[PDB]
């Protein structure tokens, strides 16, 4: 299909979603997944290893399409959306980015419909905790990273890569253990832009983790087992019931 | 000189003295200096500190990726280059992908220089946390290697547990394990007779992992700042306090 609307609230919903990879068929994934990630809210997605997390990220990226059920965006499928419209409104940064560009100045633009200020690349540095580090060298935000950003240091990487995603100005802006190599610093920075900023209490934030610390300041948790929420609710309310995260936090 | 050292025994006691190090493409970044510090065998030593204060590094050192551009880093009292470059593969193993067109057992024992039984690797999958997934394919760990970021570092580390190396590297290699697998891992370096004989490094931006280890070394700007146990070091009111005050 062909969507590519001037407004977008950033209203996500699986409902009673399916999937199994295409080269996979037979073995299920997710299944009679349903949850809503709300406008304007951080949303956790927690679980043990395999519950079909980094899955459910790339059905939110239109990378694969649901073998059952919708994944709606503002009420309209996703295989609806234009493509590249798609590419301008959600963006994903994972554990280990490949950072594109020959400087930092070109990492962090790179992939933006449009040529940025070098004022708007210093700013989403700063949100990232990216700026300090960038500004120690001579060359500063011009100094050449090789080979994809593989001679940068692990949370220098997630720092760079976060402020490409932010320049975009997302609307869904999805992170999977996108900050597990930052440093306590720019963790509470991050802490700070996801529930601090006015822009991202704006915009739509899933966060994917296994350091549950990250998740608690969360609006929403949804726990993932087996392909399908187990329990949803905020930190302190499944703490109260004493289930699947209960158990997790305690361990 | 170089290459020479193959002992029979190894304490695996690691010195780092004075050591200063830049990188021989970019040598105007100075990464380490007046680094010292000591592991000792039968304690996890967690190595913690800002981003890009040089940690990553000082594991490479450690593997002899690269040579101290100033001072010693020694194993048993030897600097590591007098080390035959086998043996200390056989000794030194460094966890941060797998490989392509072999199969989970192939992946787990990669490395190894024996051929160990399909019982060895099952152990050591169980530990890591890599079992119950590879057993869910139809041929199991003949499988050829997709995987979870979870599973892949599960794989990762069942291929450096099988080697019981005397020095284990761990760096940031259990970052997208779930707390089940996470606690495992942990049991196993706190508790198992195999690792109360070895050492550990243990390189980590979670602070709850640093929390536990026998020893604790903070790294700023490529030295160590201050040191010692988590419950000394949070009395002293330092730059590890500050870090763990930040976070919470
Ligand atoms: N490209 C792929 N093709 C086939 N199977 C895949 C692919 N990617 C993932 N899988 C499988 O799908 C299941 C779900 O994987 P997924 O990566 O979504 O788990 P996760 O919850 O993100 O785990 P972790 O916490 O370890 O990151 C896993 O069993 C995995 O082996
Ligand atoms: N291959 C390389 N060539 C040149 N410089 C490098 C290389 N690898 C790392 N560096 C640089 O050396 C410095 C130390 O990086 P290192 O990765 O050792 O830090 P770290 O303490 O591991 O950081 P983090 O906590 O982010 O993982 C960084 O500023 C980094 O950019
Ligand atoms: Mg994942
Ligand atoms: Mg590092």
């Amino acid at each position: 299909g062909s969507l590519a609307p001037l407004n977008m609230k950033g209203l996500v919903k699986f409902q009673d979603v399916s999937f199994a990879y295409p080269n996979h068929p037979n073995v299920q994934v997710l299944q009679g997944l349903t949850f809503t990630l709300y406008p304007g809210k951080v949303t956790a997605l927690v679980g043990p290893n395999g519950s079909g997390k980094s899955t459910v990220a790339a059905l939110l990226q239109n990378l694969y399409q649901p073998t059952g059920g919708k994944v709606l965006l503002d009420g309209e499928p996703l295989v609806q959306y234009d493509h590249h419209y798609l590419h301008t409104q959600v963006a994903a940064v994972g554990q280990e980015p490949l950072l594109f560009g020959r400087s930092f100045r070109e990492n962090i633009a790179y992939g933006l419909t449009r040529t940025p200020t070098m004022e708007e690349i210093t700013a989403v540095a700063m949100e990232s905790g990216a700026h300090d580090f960038i500004s120690g060298f001579p060359q500063g935000y011009d100094t050449e990273v090789g080979e994809t950003g593989n001679q940068l240091s692990g949370g220098q990487r997630q720092a760079v890569a976060l402020a490409r995603a932010l320049i975009r100005k997302p609307r869904l802006l999805i992170l999977d253990n996108a900050t597990s190599a930052l440093d306590a610093g720019n963790q509470l920075r991050v802490q700070r832009l996801l529930y601090e900023s006015p822009e991202w209490a704006s915009r739509t934030v899933l966060l994917i983790t296994q350091q549950l610390s990250l998740a608690e300041r969360a609006h929403h948790i949804l726990f993932l087992k087996e392909g399908s929420v187990c329990e949803q609710g905020t930190h302190l309310q499944l703490m109260e019931r004493g289930g699947c995260y209960r158990s997790m936090v305690e361990a």
